[PDB]
């Protein structure tokens, strides 16, 4: 494969750009208009829907079920019934979403349904969501993939109690699906170390749009009550942790970057996002429907727990190797970031120091010292956020190369198009 070389900005970076919608919402729009549909209760159109590898795994892991997904673009509609054909093999990708979500909805159905995935998903945390599912009734073959959850034709639901501090996507993945469950469900993540709360709590607003009843007034505890999940029209935001990698450029270069369309209320952690790019001294407006990114003139080392939103991680790292040179910047928070796409503490680790830095991995992520930096080779691990941070990079380095630029198409296929429009 040939490398993609990151351009450079040799001065400050000034583009409008349009981020394609959030991967998140369109997964979680995705499921829902399935279960509404498997329901009896008609077609859902998702406008403005994000068309990548994830939400095609997704699409056609609903099509495998036996749903219909029909749209060449943006506008997704979803309709039948779940009937999947005998041997049904949902293929998770490098898909958390489909791999976490999935399963759960299978179990409503009678038919047994087989998932397997990509070789570098086979090492992501599964087994505590399969345990759970067998906890509630399913019979499910296999603790990783693949595996075979055997659906009778309903599932029962009731409490279940899960280490959920691996993935927050355990928990939305059993929530989904818990309104169709005879007795609804209570979900106790049990211990302490949930990640991606503003994850979670995007899977109870958006079932609350489709008129599902979801008790998350103490921590750590949900309990949704069983009924109807109801058709609806979803209109979904540009996905903001996408928007951060453009946003960064802006950042990085004392430039001015604008994204189109952004939501002043999301169901994203938009309020995160824009406090750390505040902690850089950018300032961040928001104008004409779009929000306004403007650079400093430097910035030094920052401490940021990324607790909440550790898929920032890659990008953040970036911003922090490219802070002035001495500054010590910490990233905390996110020891689960070893089970993602690739361990990215590990990867960035790897990345950083290839090109001359100074990243050290830590219990719960990673210190960077910000030192001159030097050409090389950028390798994606398969990772769309390893691939954009290469690009931040190279922004500020002359001869960075990314091997594998096409990792992203996992949330942004148009990414090179959009980058190098962005950087003129
Ligand atoms: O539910 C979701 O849509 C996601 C939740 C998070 O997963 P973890 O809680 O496993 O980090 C996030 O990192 C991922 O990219 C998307």
């Amino acid at each position: 494969m040939k490398t993609w070389p990151a351009p450079t900005a040799p001065t400050p970076v000034r583009a409008t750009v349009t981020v394609p919608g959030s991967k998140s919402q369109t997964n979680r729009a995705l499921v829902l208009a399935a279960l509404a549909a498997a329901q009896g209760r008609g077609a859902s159109t998702i406008s403005g829907a994000l068309r990548s590898r994830d939400t095609e795994l997704m699409l056609d892991a609903l099509q495998t079920l036996g749903l219909r997904v029909d749209g060449v673009g943006s506008e997704l509609t979803v309709s039948g019934r779940i009937e999947p054909g005998p041997g049904a093999r949902v293929d998770c990708g490098l898909a958390g979403t489909v791999l976490r979500f999935v399963p759960p909805l299978a179990a409503l159905g009678s038919v047994p349904v087989t998932f397997d995935g990509d070789q570098q998903a086979r090492g992501r945390p599964i087994a505590p969501l399969l345990d759970a599912l067998r906890e509630l009734g399913v019979a499910v073959d296999g603790t990783g993939l693949p595996f075979r959850v055997r659906g009778n034709g309903s599932l029962a639901g009731g409490t279940v109690a899960i280490d959920a501090s691996a993935s927050s996507q355990f928990v939305s993945g059993l929530l989904l699906s818990a309104a169709s469950f005879t007795d609804g469900l209570t979900v106790q993540h049990t211990g302490s170390s949930l990640p991606s709360a503003p994850h979670i709590a995007m899977t109870a607003a958006m079932l609350r749009q489709a008129g599902v009843d979801i008790d998350d007034s103490t921590p750590n505890r949900w309990q949704v009550r069983p009924g109807p999940v109801a058709a609806r029209r979803w209109d979904i935001e540009p996905d903001l942790t996408n928007a951060v990698a453009f946003l960064s450029a802006a950042v990085v270069s004392g430039g001015t970057v604008r994204i189109t369309g952004w939501p002043r209320v999301s169901v994203q952690p938009a309020d995160h996002i824009l406090a750390i790019l505040r902690q850089l001294n950018a300032v961040v407006i928001h104008a004409d429907s779009s929000l306004e990114v403007r650079g400093p003139t430097g910035y030094d080392g920052f401490d940021v727990d990324l607790r909440a939103v550790g898929e920032l991680t890659p990008s953040v790292a970036a911003l922090a190797a490219l802070a002035s040179p001495g500054s010590v910047s910490r990233l905390s928070g996110i020891a689960h970031l070893r089970g993602h796409e690739t361990d990215r503490l590990a990867a960035l680790s790897t990345e950083i120091n290839r090109l001359g830095g100074t990243c050290r991995e830590t219990p719960d992520g990673l210190v960077i010292t910000a030192t001159p930096l030097r050409p090389g080779i950028w390798r994606a691990y398969a990772d769309h956020r390893m691939a954009m941070a290469g690009a931040i990079i190279g922004l500020r380095v002359a001869g960075v190369e990314v091997d594998d630029i096409a990792a992203t198409t996992k949330t942004l296929p148009e990414f090179p198009r959009l980058w190098a429009e962005m950087v003129g």
